[PDB]
């Protein structure tokens, strides 16, 4: 116990998050509907954790990641009630920005607490992978059970018994951990110039990039003259999970059978990453398709799950030690791809068309595994 119970506690207030920033894109198109209007809707959740990241950095590290963690549970409990109470454009765009800053308050803190209850070598980089993990099975597998639960109840209720339980699990978290009971950090614009953060900040920024153009440009493509059924549009991600966990599970147990090495894994995923968005063109076929977005999510998480203790590990290192204001910094290069994803992508693809953007996008991440080089000498730094 002691510890551990938080981390549940902790995971599953992410799993329901990010259900709920993936049930609601096929559901938006069914009530407004000229398409670059409904594009910024998408955008807004990712326009709003760039705007309020670098303000909500300093304010983390000051009191302990309990109050910042029960604001952004309850701001979410107050956006999830919305999206079922709403049928207009304007009252979606609130509600939507709504999710974006309760994200932007959670997700920082939470895994700030994460880290912070496990400070070793072989314990964190375990905790931090279950939550990657379990990010994953709420991003990933989720969606396409909630499509087929809404078309049969609707949106009213299953929203609702989402808000009950996100209410129950706050209060679940607040009689556990009792904040209202009896070091200067150093700020992000100052953190930001250090050579060994920007180069895994912009690591981060790229391996997320196929991911947030891939949607909704999939569909498209899938229907567009290749034998493309109704099951085989949502049920092409759902495959992607076992990977994923694998990668997971191998990264970190190879993380501590040699602990020097925590580059090498991040340059693979990046290869990894970068050859399935080069070969996700020219499959004539849903199962070399899904094969190819197989290795594309199984190549992310040996980038995560070795670059994300890394951040923690160089703020202990050679700054103070407080698990604060990184991780926004993490956020802020991750919340670039999602924001510019939905508004370009559509641009590119009929421009160019779905076989340039994403060779480019493949040999942009085949363009920084030779940067990440720069990280052999860390953990010898005294």
């Amino acid at each position: 116990r002691q510890r551990r119970l938080v981390l549940v506690i902790v995971c599953v207030a992410l799993l329901l998050d990010n259900m709920l920033y993936m049930v609601i894109v096929p559901i938006v198109p069914d009530y407004i509907a000229e398409d670059v209007k409904i594009g910024v809707l998408f955008a807004s959740k990712a326009i709003l954790q760039l705007l309020v990241n670098p303000l909500s950095g300093p304010f983390i590290d000051r009191m302990s990641y309990d109050v910042p963690l029960l604001i952004g549970l309850g701001v979410m409990f107050a956006s999830t009630v919305l999206f079922a109470f709403a049928e207009d454009y304007a009252t979606l765009f609130a509600a939507r920005s709504l999710q974006g800053l309760g994200s932007a308050f959670a997700d920082t803190s939470g895994i700030a607490m994460i880290a912070d209850k496990y400070p070793e070598e072989p314990e964190r980089s375990r905790a931090l992978g279950v939550a990657l993990a379990f990010i994953s099975f709420g991003s990933l597998v989720a969606p396409p059970f909630g499509g087929i639960l809404y078309e049969f109840a609707g949106k009213r209720v299953p929203f609702l018994v989402l808000a009950a339980v996100s209410l129950f699990d706050a209060l679940l978290l607040l009689a556990v951990a009792k904040p209202f009971s009896a070091p200067v950090g150093t700020p992000i614009h100052r953190l930001m110039l250090d050579p060994y953060i920007a180069v895994v900040a912009g690591a981060l920024t790229t391996c997320n990039i196929p991911l947030a153009f891939l949607e909704p440009t999939i569909a498209t493509w899938m229907k567009h003259t290749m034998a493309a059924s109704e099951w085989e549009m949502g049920m092409a991600w759902l495959p992607a999970f076992v990977p994923h966990v694998l990668g997971v599970y191998l990264t970190v147990r190879l993380a501590a059978r040699y602990p020097h090495l925590q580059w090498l894994y991040g340059a693979l995923g990046l290869a990894v990453i970068g050859a399935s968005s080069c070969i996700v063109p020219a499959c004539r076929s849903f199962a070399p398709l899904v094969v190819s977005l197989c290795g594309l999510c199984f190549g992310i998480a040996l980038v995560d799950t070795a670059l994300l203790p890394t951040l923690a590990f160089l703020v202990d290192v050679r700054h103070v030690s407080v698990y604060g204001s990184v991780y926004a910094i993490a956020d802020i290069s991750y919340s670039v791809a999602y924001a510019l994803g939905p508004i370009v992508a559509g641009h590119i693809v009929h421009s160019l068309g779905f076989e340039q953007l994403s060779l480019g996008m493949g040999l942009a991440n085949l363009l920084y595994a030779p940067v990440l080089l720069l990280l052999r000498n860390v953990g010898l730094l005294t």
